[PDB]
């Protein structure tokens, strides 16, 4: 039997098989009552859907049916770690899962929530289906990379794009520069499902493709969205959040800036994280009433 990269049979776990024949590990949090709407949670690079437990339980408490999967190459899903043939695979697979859930639970509005790379995935997913999603919640979405990191990486990208160098990698990200909450940093560094090795250059190239596709997608994006962004984000430059507010055509767009906060806003200092949860609660509540 087919097993996760951690050797657990998929027959023992919630799962979906994608269009490439790869098993994706899935998670669901459903309310006891009749659901008001569906919401897919889209995680970021190197992490996995289990990192969203608290946010998902909050959303389920609003009577939404929350669902997620680990993207290919991540967590408990199949695929070479941190490899993707093309960035659109992630979007395709979100749409498969959304479509499957809307068959099982028809008539319900569907929301997206995405953080970091998962926010770029959410933007591209909404852009592919104009008018179909009720709303999107974006926590520090990948819109523009940190300009310094992007320039340095595009050097390594020059090597890989012009030569055959399948194993070249960037240096690892310093997990401390992504949340001021030292306890959350230590938890991140302790999670065996997180890939904290340096990014394979081929994967960073797909992240560059994500940035390029997001830019082209903005002037067509019409979905309602809430955008939460820290002013001291060393990974997803806050300039991208301002560009998203400016260039999206959405009639319902809201930006909240967290002054001095780092990248992982839902795992930041307690004052920030409590506000993040409250603001998402209010925003989704107002749009599922
Ligand atoms: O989605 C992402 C993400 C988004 C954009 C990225 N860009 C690169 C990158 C890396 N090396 C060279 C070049 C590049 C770019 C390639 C194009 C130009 C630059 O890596 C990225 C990862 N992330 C961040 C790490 N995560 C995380 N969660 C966490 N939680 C806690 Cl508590 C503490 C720390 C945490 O770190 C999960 C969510």
């Amino acid at each position: 039997p087919r097993r996760t990269p951690q050797s657990i049979p998929y027959q023992d776990l919630p799962h979906l098989v994608n269009a490439d024949g790869q098993y994706l590990f899935c998670r669901y949090w459903a309310p006891t009552g009749t659901p008001k709407a569906l919401i897919f949670v889209s995680h970021g690079a190197g992490e996995h859907s289990g990192r969203y437990e608290e946010l998902a339980r909050m959303l389920m408490g609003l009577d939404l049916l929350v669902f997620a999967h680990d993207h290919v190459g991540h967590g408990q899903s199949e695929g070479e770690r941190m490899v993707v043939s093309d960035f659109h695979v992630f979007v395709r697979d979100v749409l498969q899962h959304v479509d499957s859930m809307q068959k099982d639970y028809p008539g319900l509005p569907v929301f997206l929530l995405g953080h970091s790379m998962g926010g770029a995935i959410a933007i591209l997913t909404a852009a592919e289906r104009p008018g179909h999603f009720a709303g999107m919640v974006l926590i520090s979405p990948l819109v523009l990379a940190n300009p310094e990191s992007a320039t340095t990486f595009k050097v390594l990208a020059a090597k890989v794009l012009n030569s055959v160098l399948p194993n070249l990698s960037s240096g690892p990200i310093d997990s401390s520069v992504l949340s001021r909450n030292k306890t959350e940093v230590d938890i991140y560094n302790s999670d065996p499902l997180i890939c904290r090795a340096g990014l394979k250059v081929c994967f960073g190239i797909q992240l560059l493709n994500a940035v390029s596709r997001v830019e082209r997608a903005l002037p067509k994006l019409t979905v309602p969205f809430l955008l939460l962004q820290g002013s001291a984000d060393r990974l997803c430059d806050s300039k991208g959040a301002y560009l998203l507010m400016e260039l999206a055509k959405s009639q319902d767009k809201t930006l909240k800036i967290y002054e001095g906060a780092y990248h992982v806003l839902h795992k930041e200092l307690p004052e920030v994280t409590n506000s993040v949860f409250h603001e998402i609660n209010m925003w989704v509540s107002q749009r599922t009433a």
